[PDB]
DNA sequence: GGCCCATTCAAG
DNA sequence: CTTGAATGGGCC
């Protein structure tokens, strides 16, 4: 799977000013990107884990 | 259930 | 080789 540079967009900027989204944030979020809410929550998780590895 | 973590695996 | 989406197990 691969994300389109649209979607990478709010999911940044959305990450960058909250890291942690409740069920409904990240189902909304994942609708209006026409993404299931799987691989949102995912792509979150991954990020937290890439913001920990920066040391 | 979600999160954490290590690990996997399909393209650049 | 790196990248990052995706997996499974362990924990509350």
């Amino acid at each position: 799977t691969v994300f389109s540079s649209t979607q990478l967009c709010v999911l940044n900027d959305r990450f960058q000013r909250q890291k942690y989204l409740s069920l409904q944030q990240m189902q909304e979020l994942s609708n209006i990107l026409n993404l299931s809410y799987k691989q949102v929550k995912t792509w979150f998780q991954n990020q937290r884990m890439k913001s920990k590895r920066w040391q």
